[PDB]
């Protein structure tokens, strides 16, 4: 087999990268197509197109209705063909960043994504989240093409609820777990192969990352400020985690994720929330040693992620929905399947709530 | 001296091994003879002998009185002749089981067991412990040939209650210490001869297993559910141990329990939980370092063993009692006398009482 | 998704072992129909037959052939009957002892292996290699059982050639890179399942045992003489690596050798010494550290074991034959296709080459 | 100049070594004249002279007054002389024990000291602590002859009152550190030159059997049984701390306990509860690491000896009796310049004061 | 169940020690009886009596014929007793010195030992080795008091030939093994009971400081020259290996070189190196790891030690002579059976031959 490993073209990171990024942007085309939400439009919008105005870019700024749905991105690319924008930029949140990434595919054109929040690993993926325009999730669109650029002010990124920063090193914490039981299991990734080592170095850089910055990286973000562990958290939940998850390969704690979206209890938690629970289920799942629980329940502990379904919201009726929640996550398709050796139903009911009884022991001890 | 390890000839363990192990049945006997009492002959009994029949396998059943007495074992021979099978399996308790390995040893017929529960290490040995009807011990019946299969179905043996797999690993816990105490005295075996290399090394691995898995396992088996924590401790509790105490040796722990029953206060108390504290009693008597103890009471602790005379019931006369227990772990034929050393009635009194206020000092501190 | 270990019933090993093993062995039997060959029955035939008389066991004496083929079998088998003879004793090298394997299945009896040499791990396996009359290989017969018995008097191996034990430690290092392998590949082991933690514990225990003691040993088999060491080495070589291929699995290594047996050139070289070279060859090809492949390399030229291509006989016509090895070695069946990734003829060609290479550099340093 | 080391001719120990001492006590003399105080004489003095007896030796036993004074030494020689006894044993405790000596070296005759507790490091010494008969210090006799013999029975040694046995480890405790200093020093030892390795050794021996065992020892005591850390901390005690403090050297620690006498308030603490302290002091004086002085604190606080001056009844005036203190601390003659460096009066007050503030702060953690 | 250590009441070391120690011994008698023959007596008889002189004990010096036999000490003590001497000194080598021992106890007199050589570990021991006047061995007295002084005068000590020095190494490598051998076999010493903790430090503080001394300690006795690593190693050799061998125990080192004296072509080996040569025997015995073995081997060949059969003068008719030693080694009261095993002349036959084989190996590398 091939060993395959996928990037974006270019990753920019730092204070004021919004306003600097003209410079790279203006090799990819000579005008921009610039998507944002209100909120996102008039507190990064302004400045970002002041700055492309500055290096001799053309613009024409457009809002963005809050959804990534078909009707909401061909609605969008029908104005875009109005104004024959040669390039897009998506500024904001995950959906308005996978409408931009949908509507530089399907017009050949090149994609710069602005996210204003580094709570997720999916602005560097070639990958689109679909939904319906009511918010039901569709389809998953994996594209041939990682975006042309990233661009991370940090500045923006430090002013952002603590909450998100937290969520994205939930997210980045599944990494190297995942991305090690693919290389285990020989396990395809999205990329379209084996593992390269590079991979899955920079999937394990994000987990040692996480442990020896995510403390100092979080207090600056809770005073709403620039220091360099934000940066190496940044840097591990977007560009480490990213290439980490697409070129490395998923496994259980996504799946488990996936299976944990059935319960309406959980539709309050944030996607990386859910995600480092299910990372801790996959430790009890693969039989990790006690002092590696140990390190990662201290880790959600401290920084303020969920190690028991009372904290995820599910309360009640917990062996019928664990057992609802283990099926949905072993359904055909899903990345568990991608771990090196046999899952079962029965055996991901009996990690999740181990797993659970784990983080209920830590946090009373 | 000649080096010993005897075993039985196979040993499965995982989900629905009850259900599974036809296959390797099939090539022992053409029938099979199978005991239980009615509380296990409903849980597992029906299941057990639908997969035997479903290998073409030819079967009778029959209910078990709930003692491994001479009585009782001649009753179900009587049954066993009528029949004409070929074989004998076992379904349940020690009791159950030990019944089952005499009527294949006098009837010179293969022996399977299947233990319900992972309490003792008494499954893989030649070994039955004889009881009178009326319940009090008689003897013990060492036979030249193990069981010919044992077989763990750990779906069934996750939903026993906790505490009998507890009392399992207090079983377990003491293999190392007698092993190595007879490894180092040069003390002979059940198996016949000195320790082999192999039976002293998964002697320490058992040891190994048990503070690294314990607790994970525990967990698991508070929730009723099956991990690889489980796995591993049932092994730990059945193979590891079993193999341990047989062909590497039994010494002071085991003596000390012996001396135990004398007390009607400990009667209460399952085997595995009186030899796990029989065994802080051993490394008291031994001298074992004081991190080595510290391990010790730490694991009992927190997985919920006695280390003080109180947690076994014993909280008044103590000088005059522990002074009889003392005599009578020294009688003569006692595996005491495998350690590595001078023992006495005065030296056991001696370890007994400083055990007990390590115990007490560790559980207030 | 069962666990599965199997074991002979007891295995002996010590100072004349075959003159005290009749205590254990007269409760399987109360008659023996021994077998040798007439090298074998003279040098310890005659000892075994006055000590199984001490204890009152009635006894038939047969000539071996030399050949352990279905012919073989049915004569044997067919002056048995006309004795009436209730178990079956082997004594000599494998041949001799696989065909009272069969017997013992065929006719339904217990089974007493004694082995003269300590050269392969066979003796405790429930495996017989069938040959024709003329001494071609025909096929492997697989046994639902072990020998009941496994007998090994350490002063009878010790005078027996240095170059037999130490092809023995060159069948015997194989067996924990080929256990570890399986384990990693979740492949199933003769036994029937997955691997006990047991089964890979001895695998590794045997390995160790060959760094820490095989040099010590080896000297003492030179001098003809019985110390601890060659003990130690004699249990790993027969019940360590015995357990650890049949209990834990067989990959690249055996297959290695499966597929050099097509080169007469190779035809003057032991089982064991064309394992350890394979062994070799599997390191180069589960990339296993240069330390590991130094720490291997450096006992095989220390103990007199092949390290590269020609120290086997292959001098000439290289590319050519090691491209043919490698296609007989990838054959439907074989044991190569248990290791954790994918394997094709083209990588094992690879692997032999570059192995040769690492051992001719080895050689010259 | 020479290195010197001393020793008793035999050291006993065990469970009845009171009993068993007299094959060796046979061939020091045919009779001996026997010594204790009333509560000595009825508790262990009758086994003493029955076993003396048994091995054929003529005895006189005679009372003890109390006090180890020159008076009752000419009182007690004119009844040896009447009954013309050919040796002297003492049993007791240390003013019986030195009595016993000084009536051995002015009639030339073998000694036998018999400690019934294990308090102090006095009864394998070549030295008297002479005493008025009211009770005050007159001198120091010093012999050119170490006891004959030393006996320790730890039957009864265990049932004496704990506290005993702990000042006796604060007695040891010090011997290291003393030792040590003496060594650094270049000192003259009572032995009367440089330090041989052997003594130093016996010293650095001394100090980590009290940390390995002392713990374990005083759970033993506290139940007034014998286990093997109770024999080894009572060679500690007595041996170890014994052939250390007099062939290596006395230094600050033991200077500084004979400071704290000139306070009334300090009358109450026995030697080598004032000699912990004292040792604490030493270590704030040559400036011992802190990891240094937390164990040492530690083991203080674990086992029950005072490591702040509030615990040895100094509670007022500190300022002008540690002063005091400090000045009969530096008195000529004394062991504190055995110090590799100067001292002074100012700086044992320094010593003293911040050593009280580091056990304050320790006990208050 | 007594430990017993016995030492000489006192042991001096240092340059001019011969002309420095009669302030020590003036305390021990009034007069002395000073022996040794005409060698030692030119070289350091005078400079001893002058001292002695010096401070104010009389003498008379009276010549040694050469061997300690019963006649000879019966015609010193006639002479001994017509000048009605109060003590005993020796001066010289082993057989010197063993024969004021023994006069010493048959006239109820203090002893004094002054070694000129240190090439064994007798001169601190309670035994004297007897011989007939022809020279051939007759028996062994074994006192109750050890010598009451042991004087080592490191500048005569240093100017002898360095192989007598190197076979004192030998003879103090063993005192480790042999006495941790009878440690852990339980086995009584000569003092009369188990080993104390101090005796067995010693014994472990000897090893230690031969490999760390041993190589400085030589090139300074090549050199004829007193620095402090012969200091060091003059100690192992005299005080830490005789406190050692008499109070931890002798094994199976000292009985193979018992065994070794039936070969003539031995006889001009010295005690230490066939003791040395003894010692890797005893590991290969109990089967010591490869890194000891190497260890010891390193420091043999380092110093000049024998570790091969040719360096100790057996060339040919090997088989037969190491069986005759072999016999010889397990003859009945022999120390071997103090190790923790069963020992049997075939095994100490195989431990000889193959420690040879390892000792080749060694020096051909
Ligand atoms: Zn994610
Ligand atoms: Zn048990
Ligand atoms: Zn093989
Ligand atoms: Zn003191
Ligand atoms: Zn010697």
């Amino acid at each position: 087999m091939l060993k395959v490993i996928q990037s974006p073209g270019k990753y920019l990171q730092g204070p004021d990268a919004s306003t600097l990024f003209g410079a790279y942007a203006k090799n990819l085309a000579e005008s921009f197509f610039v998507i944002a939400d209100d909120f996102v439009m008039k507190l990064a919008g302004d400045k970002v197109l002041n700055g492309l105005h500055s290096h001799d870019i053309s613009l024409h700024a457009e809002r963005f209705n809050g959804e990534c749905s078909h009707v909401e991105i061909r609605r969008l690319i029908a104005i875009l063909k109005q104004h024959g924008c040669r390039g897009v930029v998506g500024v904001g949140g995950g959906k308005t960043l996978d409408t931009a990434k949908a509507i530089g595919y399907y017009q050949k054109l090149p994609v710069v994504v602005i996210p204003t929040i580094a709570s997720t690993d999916a602005p560097t993926s070639a990958l689109s989240v679909i939904y319906t325009e009511a918010g039901e999730f569709e389809e998953y669109l994996i594209y041939p093409k990682n975006p042309d650029m990233v661009v991370m002010d940090t500045a923006i990124i430090a002013k952002a609820p603590v909450r998100l920063l937290v969520s994205g090193m939930g997210d980045a914490l599944s990494t190297w777990f995942e991305a090690k039981a693919c290389y285990d299991a020989r396990a395809t990734s999205m990329a379209g192969g084996q593992s390269t080592e590079a991979a899955l170095s920079l999937a394990r850089l994000c987990y040692d990352t996480l442990l020896a910055e995510g403390e100092k990286a979080r207090l600056a973000a809770q005073a709403g400020v620039v220091t360099d562990a934000l940066e190496r958290i940044i840097e591990a939940n977007t560009y480490l985690s990213g290439i980490g998850f697409e070129s490395s390969g998923l496994a259980a704690a996504h799946a488990i994720h996936n299976g944990f979206t059935i319960l309406e209890e959980c539709h309050h938690l944030y996607h990386g929330e859910k995600v480092a629970f299910g990372t801790l289920a996959q430790l009890v799942l693969q039989n990790s040693p006690m002092e590696e629980i140990e390190t990662v329940l201290g880790f959600c502990e401290k920084v303020g992620l969920p190690v028991t379904l009372a904290q995820m919201g599910v309360k009640e009726g917990i062996d019928d929905k664990i057992a609802a929640v283990a099926k949905a996550t072993c359904a055909e398709g899903e990345t568990i399947h991608n771990m090196p050796f046999a899952v079962t139903p029965e055996q991901v009911h009996a990690a999740i709530l181990t797993a659970d009884l784990l983080g209920q022991q830590w946090l009373a001890r």
